[PDB]
């Protein structure tokens, strides 16, 4: 068992391990990037003794990016809340510049949801996978959310409002979609989201109008401007000599011949890719099934690439105080790191993972060792109540029964995938954490991440390790 | 303001720093060792902005610690609980084995409460401190609470049960006394409590017996065997040709010969030190104040010296969801460590900051920048009712009204000191929050902490580098 000898040898190895470390001081020419939308601290610990569970070895499991030797610490405040959303976060590791609440890719001169500002090229912020095409190599994203929604559309869009994902939004805020370009718009006619060679994710709604139906459901589009942008994707890498192949379900997507297609477009769902613990695996490619085409096309080019990778559901679980969802959702994302990290180079290729803000997810006490992280911690002093492992500083959870008493929850609740857990603070859905989150980095110039930074230092290490953009580079 | 080319200006010199950087592979002299106790990531994210709101910098202020160039991870499990105690922590993170909730300075074959385990020398664990007594440096520690308790315990004491301060202790749980040493002896009956130069904090209480009388408040003791231990610790220094003070207010220690003093001994309190919100600042020191006090007498050692500070009652408030006491104490700690920074040179001190677990507090959303960490976040949209900023995932601040709603905080509740803010799930005594805690290091061989570890890992490799112990060493 776990005594004294069992704990010196386990110290002393890792203590080895880390005496033999040795630095990575050469070019990246790869960048793959994760991004756990929500994924606080504590959704990293909890999300480890949950896949602790699925194989038998519980708390003393490892999740796969803390197999790296770098850890740091991001802070995430941005310039108008302390509070960040996805959008101005995205807008801080992407492009290296932090901004208002909901607004991406331009500066905090910005006022949401007023399009002049996203018309005004002074306040314009630039994105990694901008530096990386100018440079002449390929970038592309995955995601499990729409294409459209705020953490990818922060490697390509500039908008004034991330509500703006299609045109039929801006209508709804009253601006003018001719001059306002929607993310949807931006990603196919604009520079550089019309150079991806790879985007995935789901989103499909955005893409045709309201008179047009869904592949696959039927449903009818969004768009109230007539344009089928999907179609013009395809037209414009056709028109270039380029082969393009867009695709909307699993056996597609794994059927795509890689040694023969320049671009991808896969689009697996109207909106959001189902959930993790509800999606059809057979119609679903999962998000490692997706970093892995992503890898192989963007692989071909010889310079190098990026790829964004996001774990998007983590966030959405969590606003629903969905915890045993937002577990599952995480480790979706943990075996894409492995799936990246088993395909790649590590002497070239960086692999980092991080969020962009947390959630108010916490670990009450005092559960024995392997206890189900989903299972109840005990029971209340107060209230002679039970109450559970995890739970919510914010969120829906919040439940007084119809006697006035703190909701207590059961067996079943336990298991039921919608099960709301509690929260302190009842909200329809929770808020973000402002807690610093977490950084973890493998590859070249790994150990430029260290210590404690703004959420903003991100992107500008990452170019000094690659040698794109206009700062300082290891080139140089 | 903050806009594009101010945020592009503070990455690139982050980044110089960054690239900046040398690492420091020589032997450590020195290692000064904060704990704030309870001190969660959160924790230090809501202490940061807390200070920013003194400072009139808001969320772009810096905890002092956060300037060193090393972070990392800390896994806190402990070999029967989820979320540990602070007892079995501090054997973790002093002695370098992971224990039983409860225990300190034994391994995991022991029986919580049960006193032959304490006689078994095989299941002993010892920590960094004994470890420099054996090479021949001096030691010493301060802390906010009383000094039996469990992490100053940490440096010296080995028990079945932490809760065993002094031999009443011993005695309520039915435990023979006579062979049962309570931690009280231990400090100073053994070794290595018995040689340390330093020993500051409160506690008064557990050395002398109820027959007698506290200095200052006149209340009896607790001791039942009428041992007097304060006079046996003088006589014992005396009878070695040694000088040895014993100060109780702040002016004694502030008039405290550091030349001619080889044993200091200050206890401040009754039980643990007041809060920093509460206490009378004629008659206590500040926790900057003892540890300065202390360097100036472990530093007249040239052979180097290993210090404890514990910044405790960070814990203690959290347990009452008390957070503006929390953040109180964890701000007294942070200029603790800027006054042992400027006190050292970083060529030959290790200074590590870390926590033993953290609380369950987190930071909701979504107040502007510059607002008050301790003021209301907005109303909720479920039942119209104001929330804070913080709150907490477990504890006392749960309260339905008498009509059954959702107390509703008011203006005069967050000005009121002892406030409690909502937790999610009731309990007398908030637990403390399984979640991985930060740590934070400067000096000689920082580098050494650059990603995620188990919280039995910090002291292997603090002897490593400070070249103590019988494992793995920068000297061997
Ligand atoms: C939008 O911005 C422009 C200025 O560049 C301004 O004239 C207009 O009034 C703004 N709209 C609102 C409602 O703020
Ligand atoms: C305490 O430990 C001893 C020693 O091995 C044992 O004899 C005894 O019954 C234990 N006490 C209890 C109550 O378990
Ligand atoms: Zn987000
Ligand atoms: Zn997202
Ligand atoms: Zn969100
Ligand atoms: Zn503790
Ligand atoms: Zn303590
Ligand atoms: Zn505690």
């Amino acid at each position: 068992e776990e005594d004294k000898a069992y704990w010196n040898k386990d110290a002393q190895d890792a203590l080895d391990k880390q005496l033999g470390i040795k630095l990575r001081e050469k070019q990246a020419k790869n960048v793959i990037f994760f991004l756990g939308d929500g994924m606080s601290l504590s959704t990293v610990t909890a999300a480890r003794i949950y896949k602790g569970g699925l194989t038998g070895k519980f708390e003393r499991e490892k999740i796969s990016w803390e197999e790296f030797d770098f850890a740091a610490l991001s802070k995430t405040y941005n310039t108008d809340k302390q509070v960040t959303d996805s959008a101005a976060s995205a807008t801080a590791y992407l492009t290296g510049v932090k901004t208002n609440q909901g607004v991406i890719g331009l500066d905090a001169n910005t006022v949401r949801t007023n399009c002049s500002y996203q018309l005004d090229e002074s306040l314009f912020t630039y994105s990694i996978a901008h530096w990386f095409q100018e440079a002449g190599r390929s970038t592309g994203v995955v995601t499990s959310t729409r294409v459209t929604h705020a953490t990818p559309a922060g490697t390509y869009a500039h908008v004034a409002d991330r509500d703006w994902e299609n045109d039929s939004d801006v209508v709804h805020d009253r601006e003018d979609p001719e001059i306002c370009d929607d993310i949807a718009e931006q990603l196919v006619f604009r520079e550089p989201g019309k150079n991806f060679k790879v985007i995935m994710g789901g989103g499909r709604r955005g893409f045709f109008p309201e008179e047009a139906l869904d592949i696959e459901d039927g449903i009818p589009g969004e768009r109230e401007d007539g344009k089928h942008l999907i179609t013009d994707w395809l037209d414009d890498k056709a028109s270039q000599g380029a082969t393009a192949s867009y695709v909307w379900n699993r056996d597609d997507l794994l059927a795509v011949d890689i040694r023969n297609t320049d671009y991808l477009m896969g689009l697996f769902s109207y909106t959001h890719l189902d959930t993790v613990l509800t999606r059809d695996a057979e119609m679903d490619p999962t998000l490692p099934e997706m970093t892995k085409v992503a890898i192989e096309m963007l692989t071909k080019d010889e310079n190098g690439f990026f790829l964004l990778v996001e774990g998007g559901r983590i966030d959405h679980m969590h606003h629903a105080n969905q915890i045993r969802q937002s577990l599952a959702e995480t480790l979706d994302m943990e075996e894409a790191v492995s799936m990246a990290l088993s395909m790649t180079d590590p002497e070239e290729t960086i692999i980092l993972v991080t969020a962009d803000h947390g959630h108010t997810l916490t670990i009450t006490g005092y559960a024995d060792r392997n206890t189900d992280i989903l299972d109840f911690a005990g029971i209340s002093d107060l209230d002679d109540r039970r109450y559970t492992i995890l739970d919510y500083g914010s969120g829906p959870g919040y439940h007084i029964t119809e006697d006035g008493k703190r909701y207590e929850p059961t067996e079943e609740d336990l298991k039921d995938i919608n099960f709301r857990y509690a929260s302190a603070a009842p909200k329809h859905s929770v808020t973000h954490d402002g807690t610093d989150v977490g950084i973890w980095v493998n590859g070249p110039f790994a150990h430029l991440f260290t210590g404690v930074y703004e959420e903003n230092y991100i992107p500008h290490a990452l170019a000094y390790a690659a040698c794109v953009g206009t700062g300082r580079t290891f080139c140089d």
